[PDB]
């Protein structure tokens, strides 16, 4: 045992090394995109894969379940999962021969009308499904989607699953299923997930019915069953995974600016620096440990102009050296942003936060928690007080009906997010499980997608199809019940904060700034990292050792009203008994 304390040691000391240099790389190419930078980052790659593999197989040699030192015995526990690597070397090579089929065929897939012009999934489809409200050219853009990159994929998942199923077993679980499902180290997930799904149909029925009803007038009842699920090629989105692209047609109340935010930060003078100068002034006055001075010299907080080429999407990056923390986001100086820069400092700041504890537990508590911290330091930037509180808007006046706008267009997210996140996962544990199988691929995707959307796909479909496909985390393998569990927990830390901080009234009301209590409850809570099973860290944060949904259920308290009373204004019948209609040709 005292070999793998040295051996714990070692593996800081080298893989310290070899994730610096791998982010060194890996930051340095999604900035600077120049294809030499590229050749450079897979060489670091085959190091990566080294490594992995080398104190892989070493860490396989320990016998954890005779550890006593908790720590190593997570550590090791953690560092044994070979993942790809357990596949013998022909099927490792044949797994990403397969995994590049895949990526490259979504990669390249578009849509194109009969005269060959062909549009891109993004921008160009996206803004297609935000903004048209023809019926039939969306059908089109969701069809054709569909089609050519939904289709093809069954040209290679059956292999697929197959062989991460191989691998799950040779790291000793189960399936894949079981693979991902044990990272939220809670034997009852999804006993647990299912209760916090009923919990949460009571205001998401009642939303869906609303929408519905907004629908019903601009599609009419002739593609709108008010009785009823809803077609799932409206919602605004490629996938109907957020609806919040019809915010539009669905807003209760309209008179809802008293300002243009956008056009009021630009008379102020906000800046992308000023802009996330706020957040850390906001993350101070919390307590939390202030922005390393490097950071403000390599972060890149605009679209560069010396013409390198980026990967806009915004994110967080952390060098594993205590020292380097950066932030690259295509930053335009508006709400949205605001929201996307808060988001940001707060992984920022969870990183730091951690930095004390080796690089085997620089995780969250479970993958939830990072992606869900990201959230709660942000909830409070587009509350009204706050939102006034930078004169980002002079003063309104006080109508619930501003702050009902607010919850939901959050809602119109944070609750149709929801039960989308958790299709996706519960369609692949079963697939993983061996209990679906492409025969009926579809049948499984659809009646999920009735039975946790409410939703029908607007035209019948055959084998041949394989609509899955349509969405990239299930080609590029890359599982999404932690953001389910994201938009859970990160209601719970809000309560939790502004019970600390002393808040009274409406949930929605409550501004964390410059509690200096609230910050240090979540500061000792981060601190923890991945080392603790997340239920430790959970209870430190609200008192509780369970995710509850109550947390959640609470805060859109006033909007469940207000909906649930438009329901009788209109006596709209929530739920969709009658699950067989679809659009009228
Ligand atoms: C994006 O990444 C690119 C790669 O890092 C950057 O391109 C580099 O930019 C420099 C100028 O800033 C170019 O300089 C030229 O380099 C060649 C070859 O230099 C190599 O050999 C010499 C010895 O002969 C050695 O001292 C160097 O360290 C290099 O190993 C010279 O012949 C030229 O006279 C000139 O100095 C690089 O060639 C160029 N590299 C690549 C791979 O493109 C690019 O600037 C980055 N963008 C930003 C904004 O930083
Ligand atoms: C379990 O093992 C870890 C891993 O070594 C121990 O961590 C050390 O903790 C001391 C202070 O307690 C530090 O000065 C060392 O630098 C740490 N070493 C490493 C490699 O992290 C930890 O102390 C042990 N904990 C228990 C309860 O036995
Ligand atoms: C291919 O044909 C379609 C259909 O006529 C064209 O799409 C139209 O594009 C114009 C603007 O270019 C829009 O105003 C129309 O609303 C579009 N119609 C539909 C049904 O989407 C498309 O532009 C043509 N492309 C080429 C290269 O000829
Ligand atoms: C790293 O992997 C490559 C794969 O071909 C192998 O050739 C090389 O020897 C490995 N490095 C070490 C140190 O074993
Ligand atoms: C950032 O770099 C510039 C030089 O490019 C220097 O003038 C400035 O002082 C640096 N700031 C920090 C905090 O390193
Ligand atoms: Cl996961």
């Amino acid at each position: 045992e005292a070999e793998a304390s040295k051996f714990v040691e070692e593996y800081d000391r080298t893989s310290q090394v070899v994730w610096n240099e791998y982010a060194e790389a890996n930051w340095n190419y999604n900035t600077n995109i120049t294809t030499e930078t590229s050749k450079i980052l897979l060489q670091k790659n085959m190091q990566i894969a080294n490594h992995t593999l080398k104190y892989g197989t070493q860490a396989r040699k320990f016998d954890v379940n005779q550890l006593q030192n908790t720590t190593i015995k997570r550590i090791i526990k953690k560092v044994q999962d070979l993942e790809r690597a357990a596949l013998p070397a022909q099927e490792l090579e044949e797994y990403n021969k397969i995994l590049l089929d895949m990526e490259t065929t979504y990669s390249v897939a578009t849509v194109c009308h009969p005269n060959g012009s062909c549009l891109q999934l993004e921008p160009d489809l996206t803004n297609v499904m935000a903004t048209s409200r023809k019926y039939e050219d969306l059908l089109w853009a969701w069809e054709g989607w569909r089609d050519k990159a939904g289709r093809a994929i069954l040209q290679f998942y059956p292999k697929y699953v197959e062989l991460i199923n191989q691998a799950a077993r040779l790291n000793g679980y189960v399936d894949a299923g079981d693979s991902w499902r044990s990272m939220y180290e809670t034997p009852s997930l999804e006993q647990d997930l299912e209760r916090l799904f009923q919990e949460l149909q009571p205001l998401y029925l009642n939303l869906h019915a609303y929408v519905r009803r907004a629908l019903h007038r601009h599609y009419g009842a002739q593609h709108i069953n008010l009785e009823g699920p809803i077609p799932a090629h409206l919602l605004g989105n490629m996938w109907a995974q957020t609806w919040s692209n019809i915010y539009d047609l669905v807003v209760p109340f309209p008179s809802a600016p008293s300002m243009d935010t956008t056009e009021a930060m630009l008379k102020q003078g906000w800046t992308p620096r000023r802009m996330f100068k706020e957040a850390d002034d906001f993350f101070t006055s919390l307590g939390l440990l202030p922005v390393p001075p490097e950071f403000w010299n390599k972060s890149m907080l605009e679209k560069p102009t010396d013409g390198r080429e980026v990967v806009c999407h915004a994110s967080a990056w952390d060098f594993y050296n205590g020292k380097d923390f950066r932030i690259k986001q295509c930053t335009t100086v508006n709400l949205e942003d605001l929201v996307v820069a808060h988001h940001e400092m707060g992984h920022i700041q969870y990183f730091m936060q951690y930095k004390d504890l080796p690089v085997a537990l620089r995780e969250g508590a479970n993958p939830g928690f990072h992606e869900a911290i990201g959230d709660v330091l942000a909830l409070s930037v587009s509350t009204p007080k706050h939102l006034h509180s930078l004169n980002l808007l002079s003063s309104e006046g006080g109508s619930d009906e501003h702050d009902i706008n607010f919850l939901m267009k959050m809602a119109l997210d944070k609750i149709a997010f929801i039960p989308f996140s958790y299709l996706v996962d519960q369609w692949r544990w079963r697939v993983f499980d061996g209990s679906i199988t492409k025969e009926n691929y579809n049948q499984e995707w659809w009646s999920l997608r009735l039975k946790y959307q409410g939703l029908c796909p607007p035209v019948p479909r055959t084998q041949g199809d394989f609509d899955p496909g349509a969405k990239f985390h299930i080609p590029s393998s890359v599982p999404y019940i932690r953001y389910f569990v994201s938009f859970i927990i990160q209601f719970q830390f809000h309560e939790a904060l502004c019970q600390a901080a002393g808040h009274t009234g409406p949930l929605h009301k409550c501004d964390i700034y410059q509690s200096k209590e609230a910050g240090q409850r979540l500061a000792t809570a981060m601190k923890l990292g991945f080392s603790r099973p997340w239920p430790e860290a959970m209870q430190l944060i609200t008192g509780q050792p369970n995710m509850s949904a109550s947390a959640m259920l609470s805060y859109f308290k006033p909007l469940l009203d207000w909906l649930r009373t438009e329901n009788e204004l209109h006596g709209e019948k929530l739920g969709w008994p009658q699950y067989n209609w679809t659009p009228n040709s």
